[PDB]
Order: structure tokens, then C-alpha cells, then sequence
């Protein structure tokens, strides 16, 4: 689990 996308992408 990336949450990470969750902060570059959104």
C-alpha cells in the first residue's frame, strides 16, 4: 500500500 500516491497524484 503506497498511501503515498495518495499525496503525488491527489
Amino acid at each position: 500500500g503506497n498511501l503515498w500516491a495518495t499525496g503525488h497524484f491527489m
